[PDB]
């Protein structure tokens, strides 16, 4: 979990 989130974290 959190992958694509401290992706998306950036990613926004």
């Amino acid at each position: 979990r959190r992958l694509i989130r401290l992706i998306l974290r950036l990613l926004r």
